DNA sequence: CGTGCGGATC
DNA sequence: GATCCGCACG
């Protein structure tokens, strides 16, 4: 496309991952993960951060554009 | 067992 | 703003 052949868009990372600059497991089903019992991707893990895709599911979902 | 950082390209 | 990616140390 344009920037899809270099990186990004593989599984969208956590809040702390975007700010820590790190890819991870917590995918588009991180929620369904908690459902099947998730915990914390490799990031939130090493830094006991906050594996979150919630504020996210409501952060990017809100507002227009 | 945590710790952070430069970049693709819009 | 977003996601991807590794790595070298104690
Ligand atoms: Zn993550
Ligand atoms: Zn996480």
């Amino acid at each position: 496309g344009s920037m899809a052949d270099t990186r990004r868009r593989q599984n969208h990372s956590c809040d702390p991952c975007r700010k820590g600059k790190r890819r991870c497991d917590a995918p588009e089903n991180r929620n369904e993960a908690n459902e099947n019992g998730w915990v914390s991707c490799s990031n939130c893990k090493r830094w006991n951060k906050d594996c979150t895709f919630n504020w996210l599911s409501s952060q990017r979902s809100k507002n227009s554009s």
